[PDB]
């Protein structure tokens, strides 16, 4: 009780994912997102790759829409959130078509291992953990 962040069980690890953006797909993903408040008290990891659900699996779980969360977050969820797109074109790494092929997105996915905080979304990392939580 008593906080800023006002939050029981404090993550560490803050896994952010890219989905192209502005200039900076990657740091105008996080970079950019951090680029609110201030930064620090916690680490923000800014990675660039496919929210397979594979690894989200776990995300998956601790999430109302889970994977559905990512399809959704990406243009032509319909596609991908099916077996579009989603195929071999943006599995692997899927910066290779948001990097601006397919779509150009400009969603910010912020998923945390350390509490099993997920949400498709910048504001999640303020909400939860901002710049600097």
């Amino acid at each position: 009780m008593s906080f800023w962040k006002t939050l029981q069980r404090q993550p560490r690890t803050i896994s952010l994912f890219t989905n192209d953006i502005a200039s900076n797909i990657k740091s105008q993903k996080c970079l950019q997102l951090l680029k609110g408040d201030v930064s620090h008290r916690f680490d923000v990891e800014i990675a660039n790759r496919f929210p397979t659900w594979d690894q989200l699996q776990y995300m998956r779980t601790s999430c109302p829409q889970g994977p559905v969360s990512l399809q959704r977050q990406i243009p032509k969820l319909d596609s991908v959130l099916k077996y579009k797109h989603t195929d071999p074109t943006f599995g692997m790494d899927l910066q290779k078509c948001v990097q601006r092929g397919l779509w150009n997105p400009k969603e910010a996915l912020w998923v945390d291992w350390e509490n099993k905080l997920v949400g498709n979304e910048p504001a999640d990392i303020d909400k939860y953990i901002i710049q600097r939580k």
